[PDB]
This record gives structure tokens, C-alpha cells and sequence, in this order.
């Protein structure tokens, strides 16, 4: 079983998390009939990864004692987790993953996987603030593609934020600061929210702490609130 995503999960709430990942689409996976409408008009690549990522979601939920069931799609694409559960899903070339948590210990999860590849510069200025572009090179080893790592953290931030607020969060609306561990391939980040953080219940979101990792040609990030 693969354990790349454990490199970005916390120990403090680990017993209330579970995860499952795969690196390709198993052949011949049939969609659940209740989930098939979600991909009824989708291209084959989207259908195949959707079915794999939902499979990972149910394996991870089963570890937390949740019986397998369909996971529908809600406001703005967000997955509809079973009662008492939270989680997040991601895919990219070579990666499909789910991390889920018990809501009584975990308020929200956001994860993202990317290929550890450059982004174009025009995609970088649209996805970053000036202070990020100044500070990332100061805090990240020169071997790493900081543009891509910053973007991966932006995506995990939106996924952790949206289920709590049900509002947009733009690339300009969170300033993310990083640190690198002395081993050079993992570290921590903090996403500072620059807009109103009001949530549907509980205290407003102001800073979201996460972890990042680069390995096996992938960037992984996770935020567990
Ligand atoms: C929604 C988004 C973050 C998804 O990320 P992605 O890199 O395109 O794709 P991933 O495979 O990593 O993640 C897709 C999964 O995200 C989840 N997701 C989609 N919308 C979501 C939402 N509103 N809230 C939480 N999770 C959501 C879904 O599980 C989806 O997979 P599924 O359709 O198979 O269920 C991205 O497409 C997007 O729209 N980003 C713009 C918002 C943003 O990044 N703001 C910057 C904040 S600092
Ligand atoms: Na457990
Ligand atoms: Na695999
Ligand atoms: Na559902
Ligand atoms: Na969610
Ligand atoms: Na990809
Ligand atoms: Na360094
Ligand atoms: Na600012
Ligand atoms: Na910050
Ligand atoms: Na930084
Ligand atoms: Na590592």
C-alpha cells in the first residue's frame, strides 16, 4: 500500500485520519450507479480518475469504520462526505489520493498533488502575490520548483476553506509562507487569509497550517484543521 501522503499528515490527530492512494487507474473499475450521473458527460480520462479517486475515498472511510456508500457532489464541486466525516481528494499524473477525518477531531481537510514540474511565468503571477515570489526563493532549496509547490499549497488551501465558508478564495486572498526541513524535501507552510474568514459554524478562518513534501516526482500538500 502507498504511503506518500503520510509525509504531509500530522501526528496530533492521526488516529482520527485515514488515507488511501494509488498511482494509476485499475482497469475495469465500474462506477457505482449512484455516482455514474456525475461523470455521464465526461471524457474517458476524467471518468477513469474519478472512479479511482472515489474508490480511494471509500477505502480510507472504511478504515475509520464508515460503511461503503456513494459520495455525491455538492456546492461548487465539493464531495458530500458521510455524516460525521470530512476529507479531501486529489489526482494528477501518477497520483490519486484521499485523506478523510472524523469531524469530532478534524474540522476540515484539504490536500493537493501535482507533478513536480515548472509552471509557465504567466501562470505564476496569476497564482501568487509579490511577497510570495520574493520569499519562496529565500525559504526553499534551489532544486525545488517553488512555483509549483506554492500553487499546490494554494489548491490545498481552497479545499480546506470551501466546506467551512462556502465562499470563493482567490489566489490573491491567501499569503502562504514556507519553511523547509533540514533534509530538503519536506516542510511546513502557513496560509494567512487576507479576506473575511467567517465560517458556517465555529471560529473564523485566519491561518491554515499545512505540510508539503516532494518525492517520487510529485508535490503533495495537506492541511488538517
Ligand atoms: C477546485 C480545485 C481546487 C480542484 O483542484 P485541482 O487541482 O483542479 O484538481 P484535484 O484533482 O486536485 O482536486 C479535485 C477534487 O477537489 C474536490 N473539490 C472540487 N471542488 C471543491 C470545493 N468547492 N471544495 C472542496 N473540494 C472540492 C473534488 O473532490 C474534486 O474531485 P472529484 O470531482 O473527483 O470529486 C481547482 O480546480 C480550482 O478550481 N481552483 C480554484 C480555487 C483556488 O485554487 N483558489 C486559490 C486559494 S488560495
Ligand atoms: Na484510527
Ligand atoms: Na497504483
Ligand atoms: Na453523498
Ligand atoms: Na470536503
Ligand atoms: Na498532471
Ligand atoms: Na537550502
Ligand atoms: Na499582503
Ligand atoms: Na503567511
Ligand atoms: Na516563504
Ligand atoms: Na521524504
Amino acid at each position: 500500500v502507498g504511503t506518500l501522503v503520510a509525509s504531509v499528515l500530522p501526528a496530533t490527530v492521526f488516529e482520527d485520519l485515514a488515507y488511501a492512494e494509488l498511482y494509476s487507474d485499475p482497469p475495469g473499475l465500474t462506477p457505482l450507479p449512484e455516482e455514474a450521473p456525475l461523470i455521464a458527460r465526461s471524457v474517458a480520462k476524467r471518468r477513469n480518475e474519478f472512479i479511482t479517486v472515489r474508490h480511494c475515498a471509500r477505502i480510507a472511510l472504511d478504515q475509520l469504520g464508515v460503511p461503503p456508500a456513494p459520495i455525491l457532489k455538492g456546492d461548487k464541486g465539493e464531495p458530500c462526505w458521510p455524516d460525521g466525516m470530512v476529507g479531501s481528494l486529489t489526482h494528477c499524473a501518477g497520483y490519486r489520493g484521499a485523506v478523510v477525518g472524523r469531524r469530532d477531531a478534524v474540522r476540515s481537510v484539504g490536500i493537493d498533488a501535482e507533478p513536480h514540474d515548472v509552471l509557465p511565468n504567466g501562470v505564476l503571477d496569476a497564482i501568487s502575490l509579490p511577497a510570495e515570489r520574493a520569499d519562496m526563493p529565500r525559504t526553499m532549496p534551489a532544486a525545488l520548483h517553488w512555483d509549483r509547490i506554492l500553487f499546490c499549497a494554494k489548491e490545498a488551501t481552497y479545499k480546506a476553506w470551501f466546506p467551512l465558508t462556502k465562499r470563493w478564495l482567490g489566489f490573491e486572498d491567501a499569503h502562504i509562507t514556507f519553511e523547509t526541513d533540514s533534509t530538503g524535501w519536506t516542510g511546513r507552510f502557513v496560509s494567512r487569509i487576507l479576506i473575511d474568514g467567517s465560517t458556517l459554524s465555529g471560529p473564523p478562518l485566519t491561518t491554515l497550517r499545512g505540510r508539503w513534501s516532494v518525492e517520487r516526482g510529485l508535490v503533495l500538500t495537506a492541511i488538517v484543521l
